């Protein structure tokens, strides 16, 4: 009887993320309202089982519509860069449409990411409470609202520097972290995150904002075998520990001299190896001419879209060659994977830089000007998985895994009780 509106950011790993979090509040007897763009709503029904159907459901939000831009195209899922800017766009004159649905379900609670701020604007001119799900990781956010205050000291609690490459929209981003707070609702933030990782950098978290930093994670989600079939056969002729699985996520596609560098590392390290090589939605030649030789059958190259948790999850594979996008992070330590890190953008960086300092894992390092090394992705893998001498990484990759599998529901205690002291306060109001 008491109903929470669910409202993601556009792109697969915030909705997967949000969707975690609805379950757990399915089973706490809280009605659950998940909205979203019917083309990211449709890609993430399938993890949603059955026995949900009565208490979560499925909230439509409506983009500006075109024929060449049509409904498909409302994702950051395989969305060409270039059109990214108009999905941005796209997103913030949907508010108008948020009010409609928001009165119309008078939800007690909105919960909602941190790339839409007109959502706890519209929510607050309705006298709705809102709170924020971060997705991603505190430590990138913590690093960039430290020079505010402190522009005179290091880095407290870390030894990473970041790279010059990386060092180089932020306008309204420098916006939000000045943020105004005047009513319980941004009292509380809920993070995907946990303590044994980011500990340190949540409690620091904590003192620059001035708010509650609410652990909820990690989110990561246990797994139709669509294309599991053909992947488990061939895996399970390698042996244990043997192969490594490269994926780059669903919002970036590495450039050509990227992914022919990737590619020599990969046969350099004479490794097993189960690659997903994407284009963008609008439209061999981009891995190297010949690469697929000494890498006949001792490399899979899918196209399109992978099982990346099934896959993770067996007991041939020894190795993770990332983007280091946070879910896929999560995911690896969860699975106790060790990661080979390849950052390309955005926080990447940053998360490479906590896998290595959680000593899960390696980051592979760029160049002085910004460039993949073939050499060096060989040797991090050779040393990894192939010769299984760094053996440190790989304890510390399962004894994570063991800390993480041993979490149990009281992973949770601390969000209802701040939601339900939120939920008294504005009965008042
Ligand atoms: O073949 C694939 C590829 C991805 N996934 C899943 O899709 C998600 C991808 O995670 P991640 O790569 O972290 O998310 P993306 O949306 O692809 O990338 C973003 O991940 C961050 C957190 O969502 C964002 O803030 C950044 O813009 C960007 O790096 C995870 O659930 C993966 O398991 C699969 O199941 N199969």
């Amino acid at each position: 009887t008491t109903t929470i509106l669910m409202l993601p950011w556009l792109g697969y790993g915030h909705l997967s993320a949000f969707l975690e979090l609805a379950k757990s509040l399915s089973r706490r007897n809280f009605h659950i309202y998940f909205c979203s763009t019917s083309v990211n709503l449709d890609a993430i029904k399938p993890k949603l089982p059955s026995s949900f159907s009565d208490s979560i459901q499925f909230v439509e939000l409506h983009l500006p519509s075109s024929p060449e831009f049509p409904p498909h195209l409302h994702t950051t899922n395989g969305l060409p860069p270039t059109l990214m800017p108009a999905l941005h766009q796209a997103f913030s004159m949907a508010a108008q449409h948020f009010e409609s649905i928001l009165q119309t379900l008078a939800p007690h609670l909105l919960i909602y990411d941190s790339l839409q701020p007109w959502a706890p604007r519209v929510a607050s001119s309705l006298k709705i409470p809102a709170i924020n799900f971060n997705t991603t990781g505190v430590f990138v956010i913590s690093q960039g609202l430290h020079p505010i205050h402190y522009p005179h000291s290091k880095f407290p609690f870390s030894e990473f520097v970041l790279h010059n490459h990386w060092k180089a929209e932020r306008t309204r981003k420098r916006g939000e972290a000045f943020l105004y707070c005047l009513h319980a609702s941004c009292s509380v933030i809920l993070i995907n995150s946990f303590r044994e990782l980011e500990g340190k950098y949540m409690d620091y978290l904590s003192v620059l904002l001035n708010k509650k930093v609410v652990p909820v994670g990690p989110l990561v989600y246990e797994p139709e075998d669509e294309g599991y079939s053909s992947i488990k056969n061939w895996l399970d002729k390698k042996e244990p520990s043997s192969t490594v699985f490269v994926s780059f996520g669903s919002e970036y596609f590495p450039s050509k001299e990227e992914m022919e560098e990737i590619a020599h590392g990969l046969e350099a390290s004479e490794v097993n190896f189960i690659w997903v090589v994407r284009f963008p939605q609008g439209d061999e030649d981009a891995l190297p001419k010949g690469f697929l030789e000494r890498a006949g059958e001792r490399g899979m190259v899918v196209k399109g879209w992978a099982p990346q948790a099934k896959i993770l999850k067996h007991w041939s594979t020894g190795g993770f060659v990332s983007h280091c996008g946070w879910n896929s992070v999560m995911e690896s330590m969860m699975f106790g994977v060790p990661i080979i890190g390849v950052p390309m953008h955005v926080d990447q960086p940053f998360n490479a830089g906590l896998v290595e300092e959680a000593g899960v894992g390696v980051e592979a390092k760029r160049d002085p000007d910004g460039k993949i090394q073939r050499d060096e992705v060989a040797k991090l893998i050779k040393e990894v998985v192939v010769e299984k001498t760094r053996e440190d990484v790989r304890k510390k990759a399962r004894e994570m895994s063991e800390i993480l599998r041993s979490k149990g529901e009281e992973k949770f205690d601390e969000m209802v009780a701040e939601i339900s002291l939120l939920l008294k306060i504005e009965h008042h109001h």
